[PDB]
């Protein structure tokens, strides 16, 4: 519960689901980002009781959230910042030509986050790229976890919705919208490959229509050119047709140790 | 050597290196490619002459030789004709809608042809899906092995040629032009690559001279869509660094089998 | 980018609206596949693979194109653009490609039929010609059939927005060396009158019942002895009147060859001798 | 058209209805602001199509439009730099205490800049001390005329949006979206209360739901203290709620030249 007395708003990041969000000093001190719910987008009466929860989810792979402004509509959402910003938008460029090694740390990175919220039995919901955010120390964290619940957006909500994740949903969410662990895993092994693309777009001469009937017909992405064939089979390992025989990501953290060291 | 009196030039197949292929009958009864060896283009006397090494060759999988006539300017070169043509267009086309046993099939068929050149001794020096091309049974056979010996063009030959095979070449050939059965093997795999890919170029948004800086600076191409964990692996073996640790093609064979044998 | 600002309209086809059926093939956009608009119309539908198109240009200048109606014509019915990949929208052609219909030794025409898929496309020019709009890549492969047999007219003026080196330099891979007039091949001089060119070489391509032009010549001998002055020779199921139209399109002077309107007149006058 | 080669980008000057405006310089030479026009906040299309009819409006009291960038986006419109900035704001300080004399020339570089439009036929359609600029040179000049006719934004095009500046408009464009010389003669007006007030809201003590609707039942704005009765009944000559009884820019530049020569 943050008092805007420590709010100062400078710039804006972008207009998210929830609308806009913004960057700022929180304390005078300690950097932050701003999300500014815009009315009528989340299920606030959900989110309000959820909050506790979410505000003792503490990892430093997180994009952790400082609080909450609840005694205004819209309400705000605090969070630490990452100045970096999209892990989408900096995957593509270039300019660093990327090493192999600093992909893998990145998906590391984020094993850790996911390993993390999967001890805490904690869903993501939505996780992608985009819903990941880098930072001043070139480290990328996981963003908006479990927040997927609350959106009012039927769009988005709905599976056949023009904004719902197609194409990092497995199976079963697909077909019966069964969202468990395992619906995670699968999220990151399709994140591991966006990674290893550099940014591409997963399934990208399908459409989401057809993405869905062809993951029943089981095909799978490829291993992008910087992946070697260990490096593969560890993404490949999240895309088990039965969601019981995929790892967990405590798992997927021991294989993606090996590979580094 | 064929009597040419024995061939009847029919439809186009295009042109090549060497320039203009034909199509027709041999003898009324083989249906036969000729080549027409333009001027220029080739090494002639330092053709025919080992020519012999390159007839006596006989598979299954390679793009059998009948002959040459060699008593006339320009010279042909007569081959077994090949109706699905072009792996590289036969690959992409939607019409198959390729499935992934189909794939590896082809890549075993690649893989039969290339062992038995390499149990007698003999390079293909330029393998690639350009170089491949298909029969009636969707049967993919291998062809114009040993050609790029006596093939007249600098830029062809040349390592920073605007023709050289630069994206399917290893390190110490872009940087040392040593050709071996391992530079044969690099080949492959890149190969395979084009294969699982659908007719993709390799290294697409890199240029010829950049790729040969980029290989040789350690790393390679993303197994594609339809390439299995274990497939990939195959493909990757190829792209060893040192030479000695990359497979022969009767490793291959066997460790596609084994994928065979399972998917 | 998108649509937005430029006064679009119904062009700015909402994507809700479309359901995608089956796989079309690709081309130098990528990916297009068939399926449905508003559960009423058959549609081909473009996704515009990244890295591919000059998007910006395309959007700033595409109402151009989409004013662009003619019945031989394979129309668009506009872009999905809030997205991505874009999408463009246009009608659908049953009976598909040009050539794979006349390479049909399944299908035998009388030479009157051939002539009327030269008219077509001809009409189809005249009327692009009358809007000062080049179509930049005119060939058989770039000609489609319905389901009457009638032969249309597709990817006009969209050469402009390919990113492709290899296809957009003369000197490339992909570059319609086959259907370019000398002064494209050396000057990169496009006009109304390069169309025309292409178009003489489109009717060959009919009367040859599909050969390629040129073809024992790779693209740059192809390129080099046109400028020497290499033309085609007249198809066999190809009467010397009709050679001569074809024929006309490849003077090595610009200005001296015709218009599609004298063209179109042209074909009318042998059509109705005989 | 305007090459933006041309044009420097050297300062931010914040946000406005199409978006963020900067200051820059075009040529090495002249000051210039630069809109940057934000995608979907302007019918771009239509604005293009007729904004020669601007671009040629040509008077010393306005914020002249340069030029136009459009082979682009996001577009630009590049104008005249006023140095002062906003008069709203110039007229909020007492760090410059004016003369009332100052004040009266305000008003007279405005009602100046809009004979010369009422002359053209051309509604600024938004007139008041928020789009109203002073030059280094300490010139009013009048601000966007016209433009208001391609905004995108519902708020601000419909009567009760949270936008619409009600507060600046007559009974016959609240009731009816009734726009004319007329309404551009009640703004000014209202201006004008603004310039002598030194930049107070009107009707500061009622919403825009408020203020509609008391309008109707004949509510003006009070004389400001800084303002004469004879600057007052200039004013309030805006005000008629007759349109046709209101004057014209001609007769108020005249009446305000009459107040200068004596008052
Ligand atoms: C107002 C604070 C201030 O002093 N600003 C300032 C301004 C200038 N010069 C300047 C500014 C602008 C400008 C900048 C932002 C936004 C707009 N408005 C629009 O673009 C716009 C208005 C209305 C409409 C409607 C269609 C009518 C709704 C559409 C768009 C504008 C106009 C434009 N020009 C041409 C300028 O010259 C300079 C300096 C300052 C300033 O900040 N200071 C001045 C000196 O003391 C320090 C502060
Ligand atoms: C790809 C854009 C990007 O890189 N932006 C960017 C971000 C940044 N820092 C941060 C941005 C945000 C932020 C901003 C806007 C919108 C959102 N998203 C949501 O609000 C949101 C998303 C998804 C969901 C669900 C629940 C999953 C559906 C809900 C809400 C966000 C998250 C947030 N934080 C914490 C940021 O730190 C900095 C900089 C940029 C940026 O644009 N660039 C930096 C790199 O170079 C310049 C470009
Ligand atoms: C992809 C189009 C296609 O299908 N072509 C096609 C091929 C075909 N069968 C044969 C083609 C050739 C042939 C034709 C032209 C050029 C070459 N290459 C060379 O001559 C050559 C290549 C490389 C080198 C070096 C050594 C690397 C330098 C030298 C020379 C070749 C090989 C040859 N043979 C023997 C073929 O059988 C038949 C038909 C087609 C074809 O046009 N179609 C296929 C069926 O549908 C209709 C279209
Ligand atoms: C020859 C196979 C065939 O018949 N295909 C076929 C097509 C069809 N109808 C349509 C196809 C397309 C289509 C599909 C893929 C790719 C393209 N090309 C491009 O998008 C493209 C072309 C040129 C350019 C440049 C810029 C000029 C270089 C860019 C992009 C196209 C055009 C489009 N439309 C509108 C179609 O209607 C229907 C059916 C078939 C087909 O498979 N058959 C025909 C009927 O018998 C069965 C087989």
């Amino acid at each position: 519960e943050i008092d805007p007395k420590d709010l100062t708003f400078l710039k804006e990041l972008g207009t998210g689901q929830f609308g806009v969000v913004k960057y700022g000093k929180w304390r005078g001190q300690y950097d932050v980002a701003i999300k500014m719910i815009k009315e009528g987008s989340m299920s606030e009466d959900e989110f309000i009781e959820e909050a506790k929860v979410m505000m003792n989810l503490s990892h430093e792979k997180l994009v952790q959230l400082y609080g909450v402004c609840t005694k205004q509509r819209p309400i705000f959402i605090i969070t630490e910042y990452m100045a970096n910003g999209c892990l989408l938008n900096y995957l593509r460029e270039m300019r660093h030509r990327f090493q192999t090694q600093q992909l893998l740390e990145m998906c590391k990175d984020v094993c850790e986050a996911m390993e993390y919220l999967e001890s805490k039995q904690f869903l993501h919901r939505d996780l992608a790229a985009r819903n990941c955010l880098v930072n001043d120390q070139g480290v990328v964290k996981v963003s908006d976890f479990g927040l997927s619940r609350y959106v009012l957006d039927d769009e988005y909500t709905s599976s056949v919705g023009s904004k719902f994740p197609v194409r990092w949903s497995p199976p079963e969410v697909l077909m019966y919208s069964k969202f468990s662990s395992k619906s995670d895993i699968w999220a990151f092994g399709v994140l591991m490959w966006e990674i290893y693309s550099l940014g591409k777009m997963p399934y990208e001469r399908f459409t989401n229509s057809e993405t869905a009937e062809h993951i029943a017909q089981g095909l799978r992405l490829y291993r992008p050119h910087l992946a070697s064939e260990k490096v593969y089979t560890i993404m490949y390992s999240c895309w088990h047709e039965k969601a019981d025989e995929r790892p967990t990501f405590k798992i997927l953290l021991s294989n993606i140790l090996d590979v580094m060291d």
